[PDB]
């Protein structure tokens, strides 16, 4: 299909334009970051010597935005990991982009070091420990740099990961007080405060990234633990029967203390960042780290169902949109080789023309709910080997079997 070129050449022009006029622009989550992942991910097609030449101006323009205004965080989806995560698999091109990476790799270990130094528990927040904004994201992109030289960092943020899944106020700690919640009418959802059950801010998101850390090298007693306490509460809150495979997005104070789930959502939907497609990563990643087949056999199901119901889904984004669990089906598929997914792999592809056409001009063009997350995940049923780690970012890990 030739309309993922035309789509892509105004995403181009719109970020031609812009490249001579915002924080927000050097994000993963809404600006170049993303642009460049995407365009980097499409070498194969006939006119990669203009991509490449977009991507190099979109370098020289982040550079130089940073060596003026600088960067304020060190975060996956906005700050110095995910520059350096949609740079990567540059690296050895050029010194340029080495040098680059360096820079963004300093940073960020002063900035995850000084945010550990800096940190009262109960104050809490999502962002301080969480995919997006905080440090399991950032632990993300770290795994992929083998230069011994980060180790200690790495097991740093290991262990402070691990210490937050230890009991506290009595027994609490990853839980959030309804003040720390990260918006006014969340605030409000959870008056008395929430344990955040979803990948993207919560626990899954913890889980996986100690399940990673394990199989790459990076663990210990204490974090196997955590791992484990981890898909415990997961296996103890799992709502029952009809709603089998389903959890709330937070748990509450007495919920927690009582070992049952009391009062009922007002909304769960099946997404990446919440609900069952994500939290499905957790076992996936647990059950093969822990060398567990149960884990495994129902992190499949998690999905499976998640797939047959599309709850609450509304577009084809990536955060919580269909792209989000196609992308997920597709990462099962290539670490277990299972054919469970392959009709609704086999369905999405068959509508792609459709998909891109009617994608709003409401949400962007950006990586996690502009219209380059969804031409990401087309681009590689089209051609399957990436270019790029952008799968990183959501947590799905091509190399969870390739050792350490
Ligand atoms: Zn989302």
């Amino acid at each position: 299909k030739k309309n993922i070129k035309r789509n892509v050449e105004k995403i181009i022009a719109q970020w031609d334009e812009r490249t001579r006029k915002d924080f927000g622009e050097l994000t993963l989550s809404t600006g170049l970051p993303g642009i460049i992942l995407m365009l980097a991910e499409l070498k194969n097609k006939d006119n990669s010597k203009i991509y490449q030449k977009k991507i190099d101006n979109y370098i020289e323009y982040i550079v130089s935005k940073l060596s003026t205004y600088g960067l304020l965080t060190g975060s996956l989806y906005s700050g110095a990991a995910g520059i350096a995560l949609s740079i990567l698999h540059l690296r050895e091109d050029d010194e340029k982009y080495k040098n680059l990476l360096d820079s963004l790799n300093r940073y960020i270990e002063y900035f995850v070091r000084e945010k550990i130094e800096g940190f009262n528990l109960e104050n809490i927040t999502p962002p301080d420990y969480d995919v997006i904004e905080g440090l399991s994201g950032i632990l993300s992109y770290l795994l992929l740099i083998n230069d011994e030289q980060y180790d200690d960092l790495k097991i740093l943020i290991i262990n402070f990961l691990s210490n937050l899944t230890k009991e506290n106020n009595g027994l609490i700690s990853l839980y959030i007080k309804s003040e720390n919640q990260m918006s006014q009418s969340e605030s409000e959802m959870y008056p008395l405060g929430c344990l955040n059950m979803g990948l993207a801010h919560g626990l899954a998101g913890v889980g996986c990234i100690l399940a990673y850390a394990h199989i790459k090298g990076y663990s210990n007693e204490a974090s196997l633990s955590a791992l484990q306490k981890i898909i415990f509460i997961y296996e103890k809150f799992e709502l029952e029967r009809k709603k089998q495979f389903l959890w709330k997005d937070g748990l509450v104070a007495d919920e927690l203390k009582k070992e049952k789930v009391i009062r009922e959502a007002s909304f769960i939907r099946d997404a990446w960042c919440y609900g069952g497609p994500g939290i499905s990563l957790l076992y996936l990643y647990g059950g093969l780290a822990l060398d567990n087949d149960y884990f495994v056999d129902k992190a499949e199901k998690i999905l499976e169902s998640a797939m047959q119901r599309k709850l609450g889904i509304d577009s084809y984004m990536i955060c919580h949109g269909y792209s989000g669990l196609i992308e997920i089906c597709s990462l099962f598929k290539r670490l277990l080789n299972t054919k469970k997914f392959d009709s609704y792999m086999e369905e999405f592809n068959v509508n792609s023309e459709q998909i891109l056409e009617e994608y709003g001009d409401e949400s962007g063009t950006g990586f996690l709910e502009g219209i380059s997350g969804c031409i990401l995940v087309l681009s590689k049923f089209e051609y399957s080997i990436n270019f790029t780690y952008w799968r990183q970012a959501l947590l799905l890990f091509d190399d969870f079997l390739k050792g350490g």
